[PDB]
């Protein structure tokens, strides 16, 4: 019912392990280790049930650049609930803990959906990126056109203009 | 267990309440000597901030925020050491080893290295513990690509978590505003 926020160098090696199996299987292989890479260094919001991970969503910290500004931004890694718990809204209570984590310590949330989870994030406020994604990689900045139409933002601090570009921070794998 | 009188405690910025918020902020701000900017301010924004209490007041603070720093043309997870403090009345009692204790069980359960950019005066400090002097040059990614940041050169340490890093070659930080170190 409601999800405990836990900072990575905080989970156990058992704990530790019992997410990336449970994320993993959530995503039904769709999930590499470099994703699972991008869960980690920030706060992950759990739910258990009897001792079980039955619920997981990672908030991690970067910049996004936005009219020349690099926004320090919380962004969503590893949504998952263990099948078995599905249609519950156990996804509400995980976004309820990283929503209060972006009020509390960023200027906006951002994460990449896929298109059926987008009904998901914009009925609670999540705003759908219009504008070319690209990011900062490091010959300078290249256009993401896979991720086009999955980027989505939650501002806490500021109105956006979501048509205008956006541009991530790098990293391997998926940059979004 | 026992009082856990000066003991680190690690708390999210999300998890600060103002009253603290703000009492972190003067103390750093004022044990800086007029040299922190509200861009260092933001800069310790984001992460875990590691707090030493006395009496209802912090008298030690450092923070480690995340990002990535750009080595070998992979994009590494790095713990960032922010605003390293011990407030004036307090210092020369070995408290900042204790946010250091806590600084680098951090950096040991979470990142690839720790890196942080020291004064010649803390040098010891940090190499004593293990810390690796960055002997190679320092650059950022900005947004117009690559660039050398010689100010920087000879100030950055590093803590490789189960990692080998070759530290005399180039070392690229992310970007960001104020000082990108
Ligand atoms: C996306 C996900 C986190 C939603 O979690 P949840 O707690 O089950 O979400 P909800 O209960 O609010 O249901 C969301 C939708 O899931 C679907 N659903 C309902 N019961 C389900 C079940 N028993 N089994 C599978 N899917 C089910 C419905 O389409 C529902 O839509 P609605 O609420 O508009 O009617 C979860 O399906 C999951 O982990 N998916 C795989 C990983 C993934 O895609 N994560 C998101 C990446 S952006
Ligand atoms: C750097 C700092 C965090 C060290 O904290 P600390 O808990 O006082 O550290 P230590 O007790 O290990 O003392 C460090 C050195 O400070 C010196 N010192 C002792 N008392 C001191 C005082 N009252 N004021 C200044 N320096 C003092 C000694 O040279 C000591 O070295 P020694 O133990 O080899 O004799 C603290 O001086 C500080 O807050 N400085 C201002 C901010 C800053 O520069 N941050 C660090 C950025 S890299
Ligand atoms: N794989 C695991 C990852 O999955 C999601 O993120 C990814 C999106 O799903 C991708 O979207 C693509 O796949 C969707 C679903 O099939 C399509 O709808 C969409 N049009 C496609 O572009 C996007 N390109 C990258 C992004 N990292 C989670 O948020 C992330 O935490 C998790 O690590
Ligand atoms: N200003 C407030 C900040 O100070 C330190 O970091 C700054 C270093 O002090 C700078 O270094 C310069 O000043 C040192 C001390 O005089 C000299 O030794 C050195 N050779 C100089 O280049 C460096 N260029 C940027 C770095 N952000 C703290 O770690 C940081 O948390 C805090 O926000
Ligand atoms: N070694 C120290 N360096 C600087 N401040 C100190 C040190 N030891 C004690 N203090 C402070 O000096 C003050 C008096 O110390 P105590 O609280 O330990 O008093 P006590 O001996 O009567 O039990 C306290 O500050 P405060 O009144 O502003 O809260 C205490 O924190």
């Amino acid at each position: 019912h409601t999800a405990r926020l836990v900072h990575t160098a905080d989970l156990d090696s058992e704990t530790r392990q019992d997410i990336r199996q449970m994320v993993t299987g959530a995503f039904a292989g769709d999930f590499t280790e470099t994703d699972w890479e991008h869960t980690l260094g920030g706060m992950h919001a759990l739910i258990w049930h009897h001792g079980a991970i039955i619920a997981h969503a990672a908030v991690i910290q970067r910049r996004l650049i936005y009219r020349g500004n690099a926004l320090r931004c919380g962004y969503v890694e590893g949504v998952a609930v263990r099948a078995d718990w599905r249609g519950q809204r156990l996804v509400s209570a995980l976004l309820d803990a990283v929503e209060q984590v972006m009020r509390g310590a960023y200027q906006l949330g951002a994460l990449s959906s896929s298109a059926r989870a987008r009904r998901l994030y914009a009925s609670r406020g999540w705003l759908p990126w219009h504008g070319p994604t690209s990011v900062l990689a490091p010959t300078g900045p290249v256009r993401t056109p896979d991720d086009d139409g999955t980027v989505f933002v939650l501002p806490i601090d500021i109105s956006l203009d979501t048509s205008a570009e956006l541009m991530c921070d790098w990293r391997a794998g998926d940059v979004w």
